[PDB]
């Protein structure tokens, strides 16, 4: 909904400019142009709001990658699909991406937010483990290969968001080829 | 013989900068965690900006030394990469605290002119090698800062993951991470 979305957008801008601990529900109500009582109809408190935001973002990233996932294709294509859908999600949901990326291990996260994230991670662990066994990927610990793919992307999104680097189809194409070469057997 | 309390002060400051943020941390807080008097910290450093600049400068110069020592100038970019990567991993492995801090605050507002000149002289050295590699058609035609990120960010996170005990260090782990990073930046 446009109400839910403006509450989350207004909450993200305040969490970034005034910190999560410093932000309150009335501040989000003022920036979203709604009543504090209407926010309390959707969310019991700020911790419920930030867990609805985190969870929805994770399931949107999970939907984006899992939608049209090329199950019958090779490792190369499954990687290409995952990488581009991951980059496209980050690119279009930078605040949510930068916010979700910055709070995966936060103290305010609830059991469902953690189960959503672990179920998402585990999906790629199993593909990576299958790739290692077939001799298709480097025999590195699966968590080391996720780090190799994810950390450069995560930082490049941050650097693009500051305007230090600029997005282009050519840049993602170069970054995707680089990440595939980093994890495959040569 | 008068022992240098700077190591204990830097360790105490980083634990507070990590748990309470650099802006939230003060000199009395560092004095309490270091188990020293506030006045003894002010003997070494005029303020928190001086302390943090000393910490930054010292770490960057110890990392610079670790890579520039026995640097294989007459070797190919493959060997120069291998040398750089291993010396970088060895420095990070043995100086876990300071390495993470320093390379995450290399564009911070609190860095003085000398800290910035130390860092710019260090990074520019690798920018030149990367630019030569791109021109020769050996490295990927990516912005040089994107190739530094590709090499550095996975390493930085693997050090953090090893530091939690989730992953364990081994000579074969670094050998494989080094081959992976070279394959990430070269034209195959
Ligand atoms: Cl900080």
């Amino acid at each position: 909904k446009n109400k839910q979305e403006d509450i989350f957008d207004a909450a993200m801008q305040l969490f970034a400019e005034r910190g999560y601990d410093g932000t309150t529900i009335p501040m989000i109500a003022e920036k979203a142009k709604v009543g504090a009582g209407t926010i309390y109809r959707y969310f019991e408190n700020k911790e419920a709001l930030v867990n609805s935001l985190f969870s929805k973002s994770m399931l949107q990233l999970s939907e984006m990658i899992k939608t049209d996932f090329p199950v019958e294709a090779n490792i190369r294509e499954q990687f290409s699909h995952t990488y581009n859908r991951l980059f496209e999600f980050a690119r279009n949901n930078v605040d949510a991406f930068l916010f979700t990326n910055s709070h995966c291990d936060s103290y305010f996260l609830d059991e469902q937010s953690k189960k959503i994230f672990d179920d998402f991670i585990g999906f790629f662990m199993n593909i990576i483990e299958d790739g290692i066994v077939k001799g298709l990927l480097r025999p590195l610990p699966p968590v080391a290969l996720i780090i190799i793919v994810y950390q450069p992307l995560e930082k490049l999104i941050k650097v693009i968001a500051t305007g230090q680097l600029e997005y282009s189809k050519e840049l993602v194409k170069e970054l995707e080829e680089s990440s595939w070469n980093a994890i495959r057997i040569i």
